[PDB]
DNA sequence: GGTCAGAAAATCGGTTGTGGTCAGCTGCTGCCACCGGTTAACCTCCAATTCTGCTGCCAGCCT
């Protein structure tokens, strides 16, 4: 009942905690989002650079 | 053996004359002090006691 059922649990009570020190409440907070590689990167470079020109391009 | 023009003193003050003298910028010119931008192998989660009041908590009569 161990395989990540009480983890589990006592992973939502950490979340739900108060962590009172603000570099560790902003070192919870970034934790969140998960990392990326190069062509995630690209894709994302792109999209960038295709809204810049759009909004240019509109106003 | 006496009255009137001239000469000779500082004195208060205007001229004046130039002889520097100091500053007042004035470029200006070099420089130097300061602010802003840029760098493309990769490597992605911290360093004691004493007293009073307040709040959170669990059994437990009452509905």
């Amino acid at each position: 009942e161990d395989e990540s059922e009480a983890l589990r649990q006592a992973r939502k009570d950490a979340e739900l905690t108060a962590s009172a020190d603000s570099v560790r409440a902003y070192l919870k907070q970034i934790g969140k989002v998960a990392l990326l590689n190069a062509e995630e990167e690209v894709e994302l470079a792109k999209r960038i650079e295709a809204g810049l020109y759009a909004t240019q391009l509109m106003t």
